[PDB]
RNA sequence: UUGCCUUUUACCAGAACCAUCCGGGUGUUGUCUCCAUAGAAACAGGUAAAGCUGUAUUUUUU
């Protein structure tokens, strides 16, 4: 139980981190505000896998 | 924050803080260079020259 129970809260952490993430470069994307091609495609595939969810 | 852009440096152009640099005085010393060398004169007043003032009949002194 604790230890999957810590390791639960780290990977909502790295969720809340990646998510938010996926969502300024999303923002951005929108903007034009000078996103990396292989950024880009990351959070398309991200955004996708996000959605899917 | 923008822009070219899509990797970065190297860049666009604005902002805010900051620094670096190429320079600048001023003052005080110290030097370097070039020219130079006197240790005592005013008072009594003249001689000469420079600074300023002047040109008795009701309120100044006739």
């Amino acid at each position: 139980a604790p230890i999957k129970k810590i390791i639960e809260r780290y990977i909502k952490s790295k969720a809340d981190a990646w998510v938010s993430a996926a969502h300024y470069n999303r923002e951005r994307i929108k903007r034009g505000a000078h996103v990396e091609k292989t950024m880009v495609k990351k959070n398309l595939g991200r955004l996708t896998r996000l959605w899917i969810k």
